[PDB]
């Protein structure tokens, strides 16, 4: 059909068809008379999977032969989404499979919709790991992703009566064709017990054992025949576990609960024991696997030359003391030598400055669950503080500020401090974020070891986020500059010479319209809701959180509604406001925000006077697969976090690459995006980080804005009086109270400039040609945000390895 | 290699090899450089499995087309054992696979030892179901086995310090290549709730729902291209289950625990709630599946003409009231019509007369868990008793004796009475057992409905129990009479004309010697224990239970030991006494018996004076795979249960078919075996059922035997004084006390005749030629004990269907 989707050769199509029929028969044990669409999806999945195996086996054999330095990316989250289309894209099998299935009388798109998302993540942090795996494979790095195979991923979100309802994500119900269980590589992990100090060294004894069984999933690079591995551990009880008889067998669940479910929190630390067990479980199994592979290549001096461990936030921070435990207690290295190896091996990536999101574990928890690790952490702290004391003699407050151990009600271990002390590199995820780290929360550390601090601006993979989800745009682009940009996104800059090209301007606008039509149809198909495809698609999709300020968006929507009701026969650019995202189960304010959004829609969407000029829709169950549908259809991307709170953001990059203009604050990567495209091509508004600090020093008083802005006052009175909740007048009292008395994110402070900026957006939308030319300027300068660029920087500046675009013999 | 193992054609061997390499690559994702023996086993299993699929699909399509009457065998146990070799045997692929693997540089026998036993049963009852499935497929019956897919089967038995230790049987750890999950056919099962009586009919509401997911396993008939299905249900929690959030997800285990583990009791009823849930779970899911298939063929009058439900004991007895519930409550049939259909559809098989083994559920349990079923059971009882009252006016005691409801401390439901009332056929499993049923426990029922009572003597499949485990014997037999006997065991009678054939006598004896050498080697391989292959192999393998009297065997062993110590230089036929079997975890006396056996061995096996003249070995972890090894190597089969307690026995039949002579009581099938071979060719001893009754009427006093038998007295004094337990003098006080004061099984009463009979056995063993001729007379008359004969009788006399030996086009 389209160029970028590969060739549909005569031989290959014939081959695909026979293997499809083979799997349907032998693998699924069905015939065309009883097979259902799901049966067909699996037949196709196994057929495509077969094409991965050969490359997968030789890639791993290749690394064994050449023995390059290995990169281990440790993360408690891998937000993978669907795998079928992505695999076809990277193997250049899309058109061939589309043709083969077509000839078999099947619609491949219909089959792709049957696959369950691998929702092993919460949002940005988990998606970043997924994009990174893709880029590492595309750049020929010998990388391995290590995590946990959660039986239940992020919950499926249902909206009932305008409220969020959660239901288990039983994603493995029908089986996972992509994974390969490797029970032969099962490893033991220890918990509890006590420490015994003998003649030579300490010993961790009387521990409870839980087995870690690995499941391997292939990670194909883009058309380079490289297939890396993502290894996820599953918890298994030993067979002598607890060994009345029946009860002993049933109690095995206690041990296996470790890999049962993903904690649904985003940017919020919950110090639960089960979460701590998950963190140590992944770290303990992974390190044994790493050391085993290292020895199968005694000389731990070369360990840092053959191994790089990247910590995705502090979740896997226990890798530092676990590595020390193994080297000191088991391998018998002297402390100093062990510490040198550990620091040169580990690197830490920070993703937030919000205090409530930082991991600070109570000492009594570590004391009971991991007694040996607590001792090692105290020793690390002692030696670290001696260094601080020697560098800043007499600065006693610095000593208490930098300590890994926090004193107070209950003593806690600051995992971020542990990571900085035990890593040779610490990085932020966007320039402004990395600078804030050095000026605020990690200032003392930066002054002690300035060389450790770096920046690695985030990125997204252009395979899934352009070619896969927006083939139409990928096609018209390839028509002008070729296909090389797919693995070298900087080439998009060549599109600048087409900004005045009437043919291109028309094609870009046509693709957007088609995407919007397709999405508008989807909304009626699976959700039954009518929308006007000619309206401006205003969307904000991301997890629900006060710092992301979905509430500011709500204030604007209500403002637009009140303005229409005031002057009904006045023309206004039609808009479809879409907001989607999940709220953590115990995050009350976040759940109230969801209810507010649906409540607004209930009023706005049924007001005769408004007509099709304004619609407010809440996108249910936002996840990777849904993102791939709504992002290509967006006109306006809402990135309005309070300046200084969104470390980077990545959804913002996905919208920019897909033809949507951005309205946002100078926060996270928004700053670099505007810098790349030019501020004139971005809709920037609101307080800058410096402005927020000035307001805090002075004291934020929301009452002042309420008193000076009539339109704002009206909205607050509508909320308090029950205008949006007739049957429950005080339903939103908590929201009004927070906004008026304890809003940490200054929603009112950016209200005026936001509304004004939104007016400028509507003004531009009225001029199709100029709107599209600005879009072209954005797409053309989005190259810097490819995760390929990000990974190349990690490789050269942190891991010490050179990326490669060389194909492997298939 | 050998004839009965099929042809090793040039084309097929080449084909097998390429498919083996294909699976190793694509399925297991490995190469010859990293593949382990387990990897090779799986490659072979998938290769053989492929040969089953084609036949499996067409067999099921065949039944759909011809729509014959369907046979549903409901059982909570299916003791399948290994599947690889059995599949090769039934498909005539053994020699081809042996050659193909040989050419690949692999030893197939070594690979077969890697497969885990599917130990979804406890013993005889579970093994009978497995043999039956095999015979039903071989006889072309449209049969389906329905049970539960236990995550953990019968526990693995370890012997530590002479004591039984139990460990979880994690048989699915490495995956099960034979099964095929069918999540698309998942069905809901209800529990708890309450009954609501509305205008039209009652309704079961407010129930808790548990999903039943089916897993299908193919059951190949012997070389007839028929492949039936064994469908096992697995418990799954609904996704809205219990829907803090984390806890709700973890609590899903509560619902899924239903299919977690097999209750390890044998001939003993344990009224636990979880067991009741398992029983209803299998019945509820199965009946919905049956009705669904029936409708896809409104006219329930023809239901009995298209469906037959066989209840393996009372475990699935809830099928009777569940069928009534569906027909009355859901289909809206009038009670009388529904009852007619139910009775004509159901048939019940009883397997014991021991009071402690009969299921008698407390009403309060049924009341809480299955309120609607309790009501239906009371109604059934009411109408049944009205019939009894009309047939035997004024006989009030008969009414209370026959009631389904037992009064007393706590009211209970007698499930056996429920089964008789709701079934058109009730059968025992051996002639003597079926007669005892009519004269004792079911006497009142027999007098009311004599036509319902039948006998169906048990049998074993000659495929697994001869061809598979003893190819050597199968071969020399085929050499003389051909291969037809494998599916027509009665033909073995032709071997009688060879009883005086010197060549045959020599071959039979040679095969036994080779089997014994192979087993003697195995004992040193996996268990490190030296034994003399020239000694008489005396073995008793079966679950440990007081009624089976392993204790009587122990008394004989000690007697032999004391006699040797008394006259050391006197010649005695060398013996290796082997006893094996598992004890239920909470069966104290059974665990003490195991300890006694190892204790005896500890003394006997290390006494210099005894030498290699006597050895006592306890066969650890007796299971199907071990039975296939030890039975072909046995010389003497111990079947010594107290007359009237072993309903039938099946191990006895396995020994007879494999060339071992039998020493036993006139109990169960032993009676018919001796009748077939001739009492002169059997070693019968002890009390007959009539003798046991006389002793009970008079009162059994063990003291009398102790006072009159010096050798017996000596043994009891050795046990009481600590001769077999130096460090723990009173260790066996419980055993001595039971034997002397409350032995329900009269061990002492059969001691004298047993020892005398054993002397006659030793006398015959000294004459190799005559021992072997008697063996030939046994093998030649074992034809009646083929489960093919048993199933043909069930088909014609109970299910109303004709068996067929017609091949299906492959
Ligand atoms: C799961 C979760 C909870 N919370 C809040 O944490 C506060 C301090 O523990 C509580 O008082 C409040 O009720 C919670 O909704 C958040 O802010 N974000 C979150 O993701
Ligand atoms: C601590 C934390 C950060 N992040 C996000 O990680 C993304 C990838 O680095 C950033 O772009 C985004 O700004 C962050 O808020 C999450 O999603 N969950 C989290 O718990
Ligand atoms: C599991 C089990 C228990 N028991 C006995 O049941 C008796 C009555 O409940 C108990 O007093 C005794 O301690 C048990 O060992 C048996 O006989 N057979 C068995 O299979
Ligand atoms: C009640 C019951 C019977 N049986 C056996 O079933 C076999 C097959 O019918 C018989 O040969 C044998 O005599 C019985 O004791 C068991 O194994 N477990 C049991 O719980
Ligand atoms: C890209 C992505 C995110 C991150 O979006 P932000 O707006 O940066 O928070 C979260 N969820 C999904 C499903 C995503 O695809
Ligand atoms: C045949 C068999 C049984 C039944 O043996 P009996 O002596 O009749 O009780 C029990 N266990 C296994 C493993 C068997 O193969």
């Amino acid at each position: 059909q389209i160029s970028v989707r590969g060739l549909a050769g005569v031989e290959n199509v014939t081959e695909l068809k026979k293997n499809f029929n083979r799997h349907l028969h032998f693998t699924l044990v069905k015939d065309r008379n009883v097979a259902t669409p799901r049966d067909y999806y699996f037949a196709l999945a196994h057929t495509v999977r077969d094409h991965l195996v050969g490359r997968w086996i030789r890639t791993q054999q290749h690394y064994y032969e050449k023995d390059p330095k290995r990169i281990y990316y440790l993360s408690l989250e891998f937000y993978m989404g669907r795998t079928l289309q992505n695999t076809m894209v990277n193997l250049a099998l899309e058109n061939a499979c589309d043709e083969a299935t077509y000839q078999l009388g099947l619609d491949m798109e219909e089959l792709e919709e049957i696959e369950e998302d691998a929702g092993l993540g919460n949002g940005g942090l988990g998606r970043l790991a997924a994009c990174f795996l893709d880029s590492m494979a595309t750049l020929g790095l010998a990388a391995y992703g290590y995590g946990i195979r959660y039986e239940f991923g992020i919950f499926n979100q249902k909206i009932c009566g305008g409220w969020q309802m959660e239901e288990a994500d039983d994603w493995l119900r029908y089986g996972n064709p992509w994974e390969k269980a490797r029970p032969e590589f099962t490893l033991p992990v220890h918990f509890y017990g006590r420490v015994e100090h003998t003649s030579q060294g300490a010993k961790w004894v009387d521990t409870q054992v839980v087995l870690a069984m690995p499941y391997d999933t292939p990670v194909p690079g883009y058309r380079n025949n490289v297939v890396n591995t993502m290894r996820l551990w599953s918890a298994k009880a030993p067979n002598d576990f607890n060994l009345g008889y029946i009860q002993a067998v049933l109690d095995r669940n206690l041990a296996e609960n470790i890999s049962r479910v993903l904690y649904p929190n985003d940017n919020f630390f919950e110090g639960k024991e089960l979460r701590l067990k998950q963190e140590y479980f992944v770290v303990a199994a992974t390190l044994q696997d790493i050391i085993r592979r290292f020895k199968s290549s005694t000389n731990f001096d070369a360990f840092p030359d053959k191994v790089a461990i990247q910590l995705n936030d502090t979740h896997p921070s226990l890798a530092i003391p676990e590595l020390m435990r193994v080297l000191v207690d088991l391998e018998r290295l002297d402390w100093d030598k062990a510490w040198e190896v550990t620091v040169k091996t580990c690197a830490y990536t920070n993703h937030t400055v919000l205090p409530e999101a930082l991991e600070r574990w109570p000492v009594h928890l570590l004391e009971t669950l991991l007694p040996r690790h607590l001792q090692i952490i105290y020793e690390i702290n002692q030696r670290f503080l001696n260094r601080v004391a020697a560098a800043f003699p007499g600065d006693v407050d610095r000593l208490r500020r930098m300590s890994l151990v926090e004193e107070g009600a209950v003593k806690r271990i600051n995992m971020a401090h542990l990571c900085i002390a035990g890593s040779h590199a610490v990085n932020g995820v966007a320039r402004i974020h990395s600078e804030i780290l050095k000026k605020t929360i990690f200032k003392d550390f930066y002054e002690l070891e300035p060389h450790k601090f770096q920046n690695k601006t985030n990125g997204i993979t252009p395979r899934r986020w352009l070619v896969l989800c927006n083939p139409g745009l990928a096609e018209i682009i390839a028509e002008r500059i070729g296909e090389e940009y797919i693995s070298d996104l900087d080439q998009l800059r060549k599109l600048l010479s087409y900004v005045d090209d009437e043919a291109f301007i028309r094609d870009v606008a046509k693709v957007k319209q088609e995407n919007k039509l397709k999405f508008a149809a989807y909304l009626e198909r699976e959700y039954k809701v009518h929308i006007n495809p000619n309206s401006l698609f205003d969307v904000q999709v991301k997890r629900i959180h006060e710092y992301k300020r979905q509430l500011l968006n709500c204030l604007h929507v209500i403002t637009l509604y009140n303005r229409i009701k005031k002057e009904p026969n006045k023309f206004v650019v039609p808009r479809t406001v879409m907001i989607g995202g999940k709220a953590a189960p115990g995050y009350h304010m976040a759940k109230m925000i969801i209810k507010l959004i649906t409540a607004i829609g209930d009023v706005v969407n049924h007001d005769p006077v408004v007509g099709d000029r304004l619609r407010v829709i809440f996108l249910e169950n936002y996840r990777v697969s849904l993102a791939e549908k709504v992002i290509p259809a967006a006109d306006l991307s809402e990135q309005i976090s309070t300046a200084g709170t969104e470390a980077s953001g990545t959804g913002n990059m996905k919208f920019m690459l897909n033809g949507a203009l951005t309205i946002g604050t100078m926060d996270g990567a928004n700053v670099e995006m505007a810098e790349e495209a030019g501020e004139e091509n971005f809709f920037i508004f609101g307080m800058r980080v410096e402005d927020v600090d000035r307001l805090d020093q002075r004291g934020y008083n929301a009452q002042e804005y309420y008193d000076r802005i009539p339109e704002l006052r009206q909205i607050i009175e509508q909320l308090s009086s029950g205008f949006f909740s007739p049957k429950q007048p005080d339903l939103f009292k908590d929201i009004v109270n927070m906004l008026m008395h304890h809003d940490r994110f200054k929603v009112f402070a950016d209200y005026e400039e936001y509304v004004k900026c939104q007016e400028r957006v509507s003004a531009l939308y009225k001029n199709p040609r100029e709107w599209t030319r600005m879009v072209i300027r954005n797409i053309a300068t989005s190259g810097k945000f490819s995760s390929d660029r990000t990974i190349a920087q990690y490789a050269r500046e942190i891991w010490g390895v050179e990326p490669s675009r060389q194909r492997l013999p298939a």
